């Protein structure tokens, strides 16, 4: 974990909770070292700095539901001065324009969402990565639904 | 605020500019650091060094109109030595793969392009990110598109 | 001398490879420095360190054949212990969910995937960035496919 003292963080998501996104740590490669936590499913960010900020979510879906399926991945700090969420990052991506599966029923897509950022945190300060759809999560965990940030 | 004496840069879209991608800092994150000068619309680098060099757009529309789209992104760099536009990161964007939608016509797509790696830059170089299509941004979310970079 | 003493990477795909990814440095801005060299292909780590790892493939395709197609990208460790490809990070898009285009030829989709994440990896470990289709990508490209590591 720690040689390069820097708040690392790389935390990976879980293919246990049917529908959810919990992060885990320990996983071959999930950095939580020196300095930041994971508390209640976010990362607590130790120091002060400029955390680079990143994370990816694959949804998954067999076929299109009527109705725009629209998915959204957020990223928000939670500052602990002038607290509450404030937002950093998130990204839309509709991955169904009418079609609809009935004919050939439902045949699958994937929509990967990644994001990244060089964002000023502060000692102390909170860290979300949330989706608005966990019924569409992928399960093949590693490399698929991850998060992180490391300090530079 | 600061910490290190990094270079870094993280600029945003003006979400009032009439189909023209153009910066702005003095935002959320919306960083001028150490020496880092934003000029004409790019950024000026002040020292000899790697930088990480990333950037975020969005894309909206409401239903796809004549066929073809093609939402780009390149970040390019003018250098003080091949005094030329060349080009550094890139990425082109199909929207919709057709619907022209006329039964029940614009229902609203999204797409995300994200884009960023390391360089060694020099100083005095300009670094540009633009769009070719402006009239398809996002200005509803501020963490969206942005441009930023940070010495390492 | 201070271009830095990190080990850093930014290979970009060779133009003249059919239905193959070769990466190649000796180009006007790809890196190598700091002992990391591309041996098979991969990417040879000279220090233990935590490593921002990052990679983009753009693929296009005109027309949208039968079936489905599903496009995918990965960064693998293969270490010096256990040295098989563990997979550290990993996307699939699917660009085609019908579209067969019959009395057409057809539309272009242009596709494209990043991954990034910061990973400990152990010296004289290889990483290697492998796409499923080689004969789908696309280089009047710069910044389109690229695979860097750079050490934190």
């Amino acid at each position: 974990r720690t040689p390069s003292d820097k708040p690392v963080a790389h935390v990976v998501a879980n293919p246990q909770a049917e529908g959810q996104l919990q992060w885990l740590n320990r996983r071959a490669n999930a950095l939580l070292a020196n300095g930041v936590e994971l508390r209640d499913n976010q990362l607590v960010v130790p120091s002060e700095g400029l955390y680079l900020i990143y994370s990816q979510v694959l949804f998954k879906g067999q076929g299109c539901p009527s109705t725009h399926v629209l998915l959204t991945h957020t990223i928000s700090r939670i500052a602990v001065s002038y607290q509450t969420k404030v937002n950093l990052l998130s990204a839309i991506k509709s991955p169904c324009q009418r079609e609809t599966p009935e004919g050939a029923e439902a045949k699958p897509w994937y929509e990967p969402i990644y994001l990244g950022g060089v964002f000023q945190l502060e000692k102390g300060d909170r860290l979300s990565a949330e989706i608005n759809r966990p019924d569409y999560l992928l399960f093949a965990e590693s490399g698929q639904v991850y998060f992180g940030i490391i300090a530079l």
